[PDB]
């Protein structure tokens, strides 16, 4: 059969708004990881085949079946014979069957959290960005076409919009916010130190007692033409221990059996980690950008004072006693504009709050 | 069954807006890899047929399938009987299966990286070309029909739309933007490279060791007749080497399996190479294109001083000097301008530019 | 099962807009060869079914007809025994399974190239067709109905369209354009040697060292009554070499198999060769009228010097110099607004295009 | 399984637009014969069953039903034993199932070509009765309402559609259309002999070496209870000659299949003979209404002398030179204008021009 | 499965505007022989099942199932033994399966027919009643509401749609139609004949060799409980004779064969009787009405002389001659706008056109 959810993809995929750059790698993350793990649970919908001898009634072919599936399986390079004891047969021991397809749900869940993290904890902060946004938002998109005001669309931003924002802060400064921009580079870093965790979580992951998967040691083998066999390591065709019951208790036999799913985990496993790299290194590069922000704060201003320099006849109010009027909470808000609505609707707007701003400072 | 999906694929085919000149043979090369790979993997919805002799119950036919579809298989002209030891019945080695349908979904998404890195770049310049020509577009498509504005035409351009992409400039110019031409012209270097390498890769494939494909001389044999078995290379039907355990070890012997997979994959290579090389020599020239461009940058500006001699009156400005206001972004604008809302609407546009720049220069 | 797709036929079949006269058999001809295409690979969700003897178990009869269908089979009339050697018997050899299915497909996309090349060559000449048809047609939808403008009818086209064209035509003439009409023959040349070769490439199908394929041959064979058996060509029953592999390498055999699709293969043939030679004599027709209109140009000019006959008031201005000022390019463009608004609004714009005809002559 | 389409039926059977009278059983024709066509192929989803001998192993069975169904199969009345030879058994032989489903399709084809005969044919002829029609169509379907004009009524026909048409027929009359009323004629001529030929087709369908089919001869023997097996002809069991292959060639024996097509054939073929020669009758006799009336053309001038005659006021102008203005082109359109929008909405616009041609004669 | 089609059905059932009383029995009629055929024919989606010897290997099974219901079958009451000959066991012979299912649907097709004489008469007539209907029943449905006209609502009816009627009359009456009630009378005529034909149909059904069906005695057999094998005929237990092939030819057996759609058959055989006898009645009574309308027409006038004698105010126009203008074709039309927009809405019209008419007589 087929199974195509265009829906459910685009819930995650586009619905909650927002335009935050590369922080978005956790919304296609989640889809990445989740379409795989909800799709290697599926077996392709027979995991594994079999070998089981002549006088069999077919049965205990579907017994043998699962019994070599979820009973472990193992591997040897072919002729070496059987060797002997348990030991020197199982050394490599392939069962991942377990962990990977649940296990990448988890991953998923764990790219989740930081937005999460981030909702939560600006409701804390008091002040909401997400109306403030769709607000001056809306007011971006409703004037802008009409004509009557272009010669006033500086004098349009001064009274509507610019009173909201403005008022907003009155409100947020006395409740639990000079910080928001820690708060937030505390969720950014979050973000990070997520990522290499989910990473170093692929490279543990399979059995770190046999190896361990990094992407230009495989590559670096494969375009070697190591394949499988002669690469001792990751294969398609594995022996299987088998017991029955009788007066006589163990009754071992090995009986090889195919291995279908090795095929799929190690061609996606060459994708996955080259770009959950990625997302590592592009994740971690943006949070060094918010401690230097954060830091610095001297040159976090530059944007700002660069657009109060196009400022049409530039009345009055002086430049560093706005920023003492605005600097802890809306010198980040104003970041957080630029970001959503584009760069010239803020600048209108942060031209228009220099006006009015007199009786809070 | 039947597979029809017409919604997703009118997603990348459709949705996101831009009349770029065959720069969207990204858009549809990301459709025909993807489909073609989406199309193989999923198995015709029987790959491989084996010959599998008589006392086998059916439960071992299909074991047998897949050992023999995971394994490798290889073949021989028919009659050289079967040679000796492992070499000369094994010299050609035909197993592409591993490879080919998932490195084409590898190659879609290396076609569509380009794209990508012309958003995140245009978003590091500072200047956003999506939002202006979606302005100025329904701007556009608004006052075009109303007959309010047409002796008035000239002057419409003038307060709305001008000043808002003469704006933005202001803004842009002021934050790592002299140089998005340049940065434009990075992205197609990259898409040129890109189409070559991804080429490169369709020859490299199947394996460099026994021959490589390219088109006219595979056409240059089937189109002389010479089908498969007396090309001696690319059969239909394969053996395939087989190994049982008892405590006699390898047990191998010989089972041609007839193939059919074989059928589709260079029936599609004759097309997919002519298709790949097509995009290759079409993304190379508009390289070069710009190159040019960039370069000489003296017939960069043919198209303005094309446009401002329509110029109804030709009120005052001098001509240079326009340019030394306008030059290194603008410039360019224009040309992205003129290549979506077309070309009338694009000149009104910049001889309305013309009257209004004054304060800027 | 059944397989109705309405919409995606819709696609090509409707949604790019064009009246373009018997130029939309590129469209219905991608329809027919890419549904016949589309459906023949389909095996009619079996294509071959064979004889093969009684002691195989049933896994190899689903074998036997794999390696029946994809080597070759071939056909004797009988009663002439099986001859010998492997010439006498192979000389009639019927596999045509493997072109034809693809084949088509390959032929319906060379159908589709003519029209991508007129629109990538209509933008290379400056001046979109597109655009000013989509224009002046609706500005012709809107008014048309209007009561407000009839005795100004006339005076309506001098002001709004007639002033969009016209401007049009400055900014053209400036960049690559006198020529656009001989970009149009070409396209249609191309149009007419590619229907050729697409015919020609139907009659060298199947194989030409056994006979080839045209119309009122095999119809005059079949309406004589000639079946297949008795014309020695074209069988629905084949007989199919054989190749098992013991220590006596070949042993061959020979085992008849009912040969299902030929029976469609060539009822479709007898249609498609007429419907592709009518194809061709239509659209090579249409080539000659454009190297006539391109040569004489003298009698090109009928078709305004007839609107202009009508002219009310028939106000001032002389003849010629107005073709003088329209003559290489609009002379066209006006050719193509007859053929997709209609006649008579075009008359209008072809007739208020003389009143305000001054400053370009 | 069930297959019901509204929709595509309701594309040919509803979308194109006109009310030609009786014309539209080529529309239905096409309807009937097409699903015919589409369902017979479709067997019904076994269109033959047999008895073939004990020891066949049911994939043999499975193959003499194809080896039956392609080959052809012939009949005996049963007692007669076999006969011998070749040829007294083989005397009556029934094989209609190559032709029949395919034919049908053809058919239906040949139906719909008058109609594409007819559009292309008025294209040619320089004035397009579409537009014309759709247009003072909606002209009335909008104002019959509108209550401010009733009174004004016959002078609203006067300015707007009138002038629309009378204004069409100024261009038309200098391009190639004195003479569209024969083009018509001759597209209802080639109307009729394309239905005798499909009747003829009919007839001369199954073989007319074996009887030939009309109705009242098969319904004056079914009704008089000949069924079939004591009627010589068109039987339901039928006897199947079948050849193997061993050092002796032929070895052909008989086995008796039932076959279940033949339920259907003659079912209708009762039906669909009566149809055809219905729609033969009506088409031919609309065919002599318009050469008499192209032929006489001085009774062809009663409808618009009768309209004429109702006429409110009559104010002035004569009746012949009207005649002499409108005659060769508008005399047709006219009674185009009456068979769509109705009879009451055309007298109008027939007095309303007879009111406003002065400039014209 | 499950097949419900409420679309297909809604369209003849529903779409076709008209109230006509009764005449929609043609409408259901229609629906359920349609119904009825298209599901009989669909076997239930086993017809017949039979009892065929031990040795048969279920492919001979599969076989005498079709030969049995293709060939005849038979009945016998049990314990008569077989009798001998072809004749006596062969006396009563039920196959009605060849007929019932498509007799049917030709059935349902001869109900359909009767509305298209009355469409095609009609438009042969000269004046359409669908356009006047649908006409005054909308200028009914819009200001019906609106409270501006009541005071008004006589005088409403005046200039409006009474002079659309009124006008109506004009022409027609010049063309062919004094007559058009003779015309609808000879529809209904053909109504009635037709359902008393398409009853004797199901009478002479079956064969009348054989008994015949008339409900009252099946009723009066099976309410005495006479089942069927005690009452001689109509059996669900059928003998088969059958028929091999050996040098000794016919090889004849009887295998008796339960037989299932007997079951169904005569459950809607004692419906569908009294169901077409009852269309028969209220079919042939509707037509003395007409009959008798049309004979004595001095109480034809009884509706008309009824409605102007409520009349407000009763101005001046004496009655008879209102009839003289009005006699021939108006006093029928207006007994059809009573049908289908009501009583009342008629009356204003009918008191309205008494007051206009002055010109015409």
């Amino acid at each position: 059969a087929i199974n195509s959810v265009n829906a459910l993809i685009s819930r995650v995929f586009v619905q909650p708004k927002g335009d935050l750059a590369d922080r978005l790698n956790s919304r296609v993350t989640v889809v990445i990881l989740a379409v795989s793990s909800a799709l290697l649970l599926s077996s392709h919908f027979d995991p594994i085949t079999c070998w089981t001898p002549a006088q069999f009634n077919a049965q205990w072919v579907n017994f043998v079946n699962q019994y070599c599936f979820v009973h472990g399986t193992y591997f040897v390079p072919l002729d070496q014979q059987l060797a002997f004891e348990e030991e020197e047969r199982t050394k490599v021991s392939i069962q991942y069957y377990q962990w990977v397809p649940y296990v990448f749900a988890l991953q998923a869940f764990l790219f989740y959290i930081p937005r999460f993290i981030w909702k939560a904890m600006i409701a804390y902060s008091g002040y909401d960005l997400a109306a403030a946004v769709k607000y001056v938002d809306r007011f971006w998109s409703e004037n802008r076409d009409k004509d009557d005001k272009f010669k006033t669309r500086l004098a349009a931003f001064e009274g509507r919009p610019s009173v909201y924002i403005w008022d907003g802060i009155r409100l947020a400064r006395k409740k639990r916010s000079r910080n928001m921009a820690l708060f937030y580079t505390l969720s950014t870093v979050w973000q990070a130190v997520n990522a290499w965790i989910q990473f170093y979580i692929l490279t543990q992951l399979l059995d770190s007692s046999i190896y361990t998967l990094w992407g230009p040691s495989i590559l670096g083998d494969l375009l070697q033409g190591n394949d499988w066999q002669t690469t001792g390591h990751f294969p398609r065709i594995v022996h299987c221990d088998f017991n029955r019951r009788r007066p006589a208790s163990v009754q071992l036999d090995t009986v090889l059996c195919v291995l279908t799913l090795n095929i799929y985990y190690e061609k996606l496993f060459i994708f996955l980690w080259f770009w959950l790299v990625f997302v590592a290194v592009v994740s971690t590069v943006n949070c060094f950008k918010w401690i230097y922000y954060l830091c610095n704060k001297t040159k976090a201003q530059k944007t700002i004072k660069n657009y109060l320099s196009t400022a049409p006849i530039k009345s009055t109010i002086s430049d560093d006693q706005f920023f003492s009027a605005l600097g802890e909470d809306g010198l980040f808000i104003m970041d957080q504009m630029a970001l959503n609505l584009g760069d010239i609707p803020a600048s209108y707007l942060t031209i228009s709050m220099r006006n009015i701003c007199q009786d809070f400072i």
